């Protein structure tokens, strides 16, 4: 491979040299001769061996001392040896909690999808691995969200849980974010709260939750301990931060009975730091305002608001050279920014949040050689052009440590 | 092998096996995706014969006459050729179905459920740049049509030693000037300032205005560019109004009605097109979001947002996002009521999803770049951002050149 790669950004003409794409270790699913750039996602009895974990240690631990300015001293082959043993002796090893905080910020730093990154050294970090049982990985979830919900001033978190051992323990939260909304299919084919969780839901169901059968019910927690059948819990809804969605302008627009949670907090993810596989690694930030406006909301698979929020708007929706698509979706995505700011919770518009990470990515190729970014899914998902990300050139590569998808656990799990 | 495609709206699952007849590259590796990237980077009779006779044998499985006896006597025949004059000539049947299928592979574009009704003008017997401007007047005037726009390309003479290349140095056939202003603004398009200069420099009298026209610089077999005033009265264009907001026409806004690239090169079977501009009609957005809206083009956004008196302090109003959609819904509206050709990126990304159902359907693939198909606004609220798509590289097809200016040496 090629030392240097250009990237080009065609509005401003500059032009960004990387170097750090030569320390990638996995796989985009490209070849030579097809690109897989638009794929999004290109057995439990499989763990590292210890000969696959051995130089994976070593990468990791090398990449450590090399970020804190210790790279070949006596702290640093000392450690690398004593990792060494430990692989040796137990087949694994553990990580020292300045090694798990470096690790989980360079995930973040890593994950080429994320377009907040420019905050991605100001993580806190909750070290769970001395969790047990999944009373336990609820009371860490609940201090979670309390200390990154804040009032409000939301603050970027990750909760660590015990890693993986021998596949038949893993620890698991079974909700993919902490925090959804449930959806219920209709004998009639038609679907109350939100479709995307529909599945999920009736897990929940037979695992036995009563269901209040509404538009926005707050999931409860699944929560899979050293491997055990899941449980059931109730986050505290005092620690559960709703908005309510109104418009500046439009007085119709509460009437529509729209809300949505604060906190955006993905549980379903692997992380993965120097060969070890943290199997229930639940991280949160805060919203841009189209991850609700135009996605939750006017999928046509989720929520679908688009053509209430049109008629209201006495829009002409016979031909679709009007716009009245986009018109509505712009009005749906004020309305989502103006009652987050109003009621003082944090967001972040997509021309803020691309700008920064412009910055951010200049900042990185200029002290790291490099910034991994999937622009396919930098761009936002309205106004894409208008945005400064739309003209910039990108290169996606895998570094690690990583944040990984997994199967879904009902699809793996063995029940007892 | 077998590569899936998934809908995530619809659940549709496509299954590609037309890739595996690909055989140039893409950019990306295993380990490094170029996707992002707008260019990731003469034959010899030893080059040129296998390319002849992998188009040949395409051409020929294609109408249904593999191995028959037209087949066998083209192949021996396209031989004979090449050996004894480093190239060889397309019959007219090839010409039309290379250029045809140029657009069907063409990954970027949205428009491809039209790819068979491409009007082909063979203009492979010109020799100077009089006879290119004859040519391109023709097209001009059979594409536009009074607004019912019919999409055409006109080819002109292949490549031979590299040193008698037929150009058209405009990108586009229609485009209008930009002009670099003593207070170090710009009139006009920025994007085209440079060319607009080259043609100021090589005699070209500029009415330094808002909307000018540019000239056609024809370059044939590799002598000096020419310049040319296309025929105003073949020159279709639209002033923009807003069917709301009637103080929308008096920004004085307008655009021309066909678009018609002019500066790519086609490639069928090893030989090389350098001039052959293809037309079509606009997608609403290519006006509307890109040439009125882009930082460095026209850039209207706030001239626009202060007449509709937006609070324009933060962009967390969405000012941009609102001012967006009034002027692309001025420019659709300006087109209909005009009856020029013109299609939303709403009914153009659908067509394409039902083109792309076609294409699984018969032809096993449709080779797709969705970092150029999906529009550039309102993005998810068209189908193809929901769709997964594979993107590799199938011959005949349209590629990049370079600028004729960085090459040419004068005279
Ligand atoms: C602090 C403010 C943050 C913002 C504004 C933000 C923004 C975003 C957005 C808009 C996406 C696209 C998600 C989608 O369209 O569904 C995303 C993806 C992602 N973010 Fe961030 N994020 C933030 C914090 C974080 C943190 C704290 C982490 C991890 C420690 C993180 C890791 C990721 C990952 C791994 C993805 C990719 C998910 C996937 O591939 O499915 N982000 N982020
Ligand atoms: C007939 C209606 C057509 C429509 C609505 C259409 C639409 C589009 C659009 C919106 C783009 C993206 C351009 C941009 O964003 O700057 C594009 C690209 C492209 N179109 Fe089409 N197109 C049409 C016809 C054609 C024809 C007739 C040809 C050739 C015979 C063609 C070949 C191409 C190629 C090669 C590209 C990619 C250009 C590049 O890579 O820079 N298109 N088209
Ligand atoms: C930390 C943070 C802040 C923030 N503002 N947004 C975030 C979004 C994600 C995110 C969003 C979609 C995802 O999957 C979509 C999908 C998968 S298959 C069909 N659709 C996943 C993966 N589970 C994560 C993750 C973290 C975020
Ligand atoms: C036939 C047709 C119809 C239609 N409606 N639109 C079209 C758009 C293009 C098109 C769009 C962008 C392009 O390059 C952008 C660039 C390169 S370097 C800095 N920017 C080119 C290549 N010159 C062509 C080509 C054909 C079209
Ligand atoms: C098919 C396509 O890959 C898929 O819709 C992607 C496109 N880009 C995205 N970008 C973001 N930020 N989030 C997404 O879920 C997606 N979905
Ligand atoms: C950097 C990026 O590749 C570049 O801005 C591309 C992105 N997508 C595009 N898509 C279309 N249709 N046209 C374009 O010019 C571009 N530009
Ligand atoms: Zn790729």
């Amino acid at each position: 491979c090629p030392r240097f790669l250009k990237v080009k950004n065609w509005e401003t003409e500059v032009v960004l040299t990387d170097t750090l794409h030569l320390k990638s270790t996995l796989e985009t699913g490209c070849t030579e001769y097809i690109c897989m750039g638009s794929i999004m996602h290109p057995r439990p009895e499989d763990v590292a061996t210890k000969d696959q974990l051995f130089p994976l240690a070593k990468e990791f631990i090398d990449q450590y001392y090399s970020s804190i300015k210790r790279f070949g001293s006596k702290a640093h082959m000392e450690r690398l040896e004593e990792v060494n043993k430990e692989i040796d002796t137990t087949s694994t090893y553990q990580l020292k909690d300045t090694e798990l905080i470096y690790g989980a910020k360079h995930a973040w730093r890593n994950a080429s999808r994320c377009v907040g990154r420019i905050q991605w050294s100001k993580l806190q970090v909750f070290d769970a691995r001395d969790c047990t049982t999944a009373h336990g990985m609820f009371n860490y979830i609940c201090n979670h969200v309390k200390y990154a919900t804040n009032k409000g001033n939301l603050r970027s978190a990750i909760t660590i849980f015990p890693q993986r051992t021998d596949g038949k323990h893993d620890f698991r939260v079974w909700n993919s974010q902490l925090i959804r909304y449930a959806g219920y299919k209709q004998p009639d084919g038609s679907t109350l709260g939100d479709p995307a969780n529909v599945q999920f839901t009736e897990i929940c169901i037979q695992q036995g939750w009563k269901p209040p059968r509404g538009r926005f019910d707050v999931l409860p927690l699944l929560l899979q301990a050293n491997g055990n059948d899941p449980e059931l819990f109730q986050i505290p809804p005092e620690l559960v931060l709703e908005v309510p969605i109104r418009h500046p302008k439009f007085e119709w627009f509460k009437d529509l009975g729209l809300k949505w949670y604060g906190l955006p907090a993905v549980s379903n993810m692997l992380l993965e730091i120097g060969g070890l596989e943290f199997s229930a690694c639940p991280f949160s930030g805060w919203y841009m305002g189209t991850e609700i406006g135009v996605r939750d909301y006017c999928d046509n698979s989720r929520y679908n608001i688009l053509e209430e929020v049109a008629k209201k708007m006495n829009l002409d929706m016979r031909k679709t050279s009007s716009l009245w698509k986009d018109q509505a979706l712009v009005e749906i995505n004020i309305a989502v920014l103006y009652s987050f700011q109003s009621d003082k919770v944090t967001i972040v518009d997509h021309h803020s949040a691309t700008e920064s990470f412009i910055k951010h990515m200049e900042n990185e190729y200029r002290c790291r050689g490099g910034c991994p970014a999937d622009w396919v899914w930098i761009v936002p998902p309205m106004s894409g052009s208008i945005t400064p990300v739309f003209h910039q050139e990108m290169l996606n590569y895998r570094l690690t440590p990583s944040f990984e998808y997994q199967p879904d656990p009902w699809n793996t799990h063995v029940w007892k």
